[PDB]
């Protein structure tokens, strides 16, 4: 008889999941299965994306539950419990979605060992990207593009995704009954309380597919912004309603699928002729995600400076204050501040709020390392992507792919052309909120008389700015242009 287990770890969900569609067919028990670690709070981890997960969790849960089935949620590292479970539970086979993200390829490759001792079948379809991105590299030539303008000649060449799986049946086979490593009271979904946290998230994007299924319907029913949707004329201080999809966290824990959207997308296309095209378009931004996948699976010490072929040797300060209030959003520029109390409050901002903060703290105004930036992101950042916040700090910081370092946003004016009242900042930065807009994003500018009456005077209610941006600015610039002459 055939018992399987579909191991969730991306691809949180059930519509187009070949690896369960696989591990369904043709079994007598189905044994749906998430791996947890609870001592993951113990060695970097906001409640916010780890309560995301939860959801998604609870999501899973719910939709096995109305197919006769269960989700599995067991405790342990993975190479310490599979061979357990193998066993006890008859398995013949085992399914999971390929991961191709450092620890991923060491983590699999171990469970692919234990499965063979084990005689378990390993399937490992590819659905988290739009395509076999090693595929794509062997058709490039062996190497991956480094450019999306060549980047999109391959894919247009290579053609379509494959479509989407298609739905799981309507009742699955159940997990066996009576098996003590299935316990309900041992394979529960755990809350943000359980595992360490004390304090409670403030996003307010919720996860989980249903989620995921409901933004994608929301931003597909107005067809003709979806069709002109230009991804650099979004509005950064949107956040009643965010000027993008707002999807980057159910796409980064496969709530969504990306051949989903992708084809959804292509609907739209097909009867708007006018349709804006890649890379501003809706689809050139899935396939920003595609180029990145590609380029970091590739490249060795992706998420590094030393020893990426690929990334710029600059020569960052080692400053902890400036990395400290930049990181504590007290830097004195209300721009800057609120992005960064989104950021830890939201865990989303929008993708030119992100090109604020990141320029501001690497080759603009603080010239600190990309790598401390990015991991401030990896906390608290719902949607964190190892290759994706890699790529983009190594782009904002001109260290790779982009080089143009004389263009330098301003932590006064770039806000000013979208929200000249400032209400993104007085939202996120409520101590602002009585300061009239011509000083809204430098209230040190204000006069004595006008900041006392707003509550708020510079220097005891909010911070001096911890830098002159003019300064600043022509001194990262020059460093920059050393660095860009030094290397060759
Ligand atoms: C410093 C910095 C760090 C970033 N870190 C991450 C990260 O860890 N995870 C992440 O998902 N995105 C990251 N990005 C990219 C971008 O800011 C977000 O993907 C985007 O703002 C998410 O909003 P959205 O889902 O509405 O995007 P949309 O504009 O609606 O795009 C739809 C989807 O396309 C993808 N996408 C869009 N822009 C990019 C991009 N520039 N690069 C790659 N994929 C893209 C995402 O999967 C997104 O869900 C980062 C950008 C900056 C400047
Ligand atoms: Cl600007």
């Amino acid at each position: 008889v055939k018992n399987s287990i579909i191991w969730f770890r991306k691809g949180l969900r059930l519509h187009d999941n070949p690896a369960l569609l696989e591990a369904c067919k043709d079994a007598k028990h189905v044994y749906p299965v998430f791996v947890l670690d609870p001592h993951f709070l113990q060695q970097k981890v906001s409640v916010n994306r780890y309560n995301f997960l939860l959801e998604s969790l609870e999501d899973l849960q719910r939709s096995f539950q109305a197919r006769g089935s269960r989700l599995l949620v067991l405790r342990g590292k993975p190479e310490e419990v599979f061979p357990r479970v193998f066993r006890e539970w008859g398995v013949t086979q085992l399914c999971f979605e390929h991961d191709t993200e450092p620890y991923a390829k060491v983590r699999d490759a171990a469970v692919r060992r234990l499965a063979a001792e084990a005689g378990v079948e390993v399937v490992t379809p590819i659905s988290h990207t739009l395509y076999d991105t090693d595929m794509l590299v062997a058709r490039n030539g062996g190497a991956a593009p480094l450019t999306m303008q060549s980047f999109t000649k391959l894919v247009d060449r290579v053609g379509d995704p494959p479509a989407p799986a298609p739905d799981p049946p309507a009742a699955m086979p159940p997990p066996a009954e009576d098996m003590p490593s299935a316990a309900p009271a041992a394979t529960g979904v755990p809350t943000w309380q359980e595992v360490g946290f004390k304090e409670p998230p403030l996003t307010v994007f919720k996860g989980g597919e249903t989620e995921a299924l409901a933004r994608l319907e929301a931003a597909f029913q107005d067809p003709k912004w979806v069709a002109g949707f230009q991804k650099p004329d979004t509005d950064p201080s949107a956040w009643e309603k965010p000027a993008t999809t707002v999807l980057s966290p159910y796409l980064k824990f496969g709530c969504l699928s990306a051949r989903l959207f992708h084809a959804r997308l292509l609907e739209v296309y097909r009867r708007h002729p006018a349709h804006s095209q890649p890379p501003v378009s809706l689809r050139g931004q899935l396939l920003w995600r595609e180029f990145f996948y590609t380029v970091g699976s590739t490249t060795p010490n992706f998420h590094r400076m030393a020893g990426n072929p690929v990334c710029k040797q600059i020569d960052w300060d080692d400053n902890p204050e400036f990395l400290a209030a930049w990181r504590e959003a007290r830097t004195g520029f209300p721009w800057i501040d609120a992005i960064m109390t989104q950021l830890v409050t939201w865990g989303w901002m929008h993708h030119l709020a992100r090109h604020s903060v990141a320029c501001f703290l690497t080759r603009g105004d603080l010239y600190v390392s990309w790598e401390r930036g990015m991991e401030v992101f990896e906390e608290h950042l719902i949607d964190q992507d190892h290759y994706l916040n890699a790529a983009n700090w190594m782009w904002l910081s001109a260290s790779a792919f982009f080089s143009q370092y004389f263009r330098v946003y301003s932590p006064v004016v770039f806000g000013k052309k979208y929200d000249p009242e400032g209400r993104f900042i007085r939202k996120f930065l409520p101590v602002l909120k009585d300061m009239p807009a011509k000083y809204i994003y430098e209230p040190w500018t204000a006069p004595l008389e006008v900041q006392r009456k707003a509550g708020c005077v510079v220097g005891r209610d909010y911070p001096a700015p911890i830098v002159d941006h003019a300064v600043a600015s022509k001194a990262c610039i020059a460093r920059m242009a050393a660095a860009y002459r030094r290397s060759k």
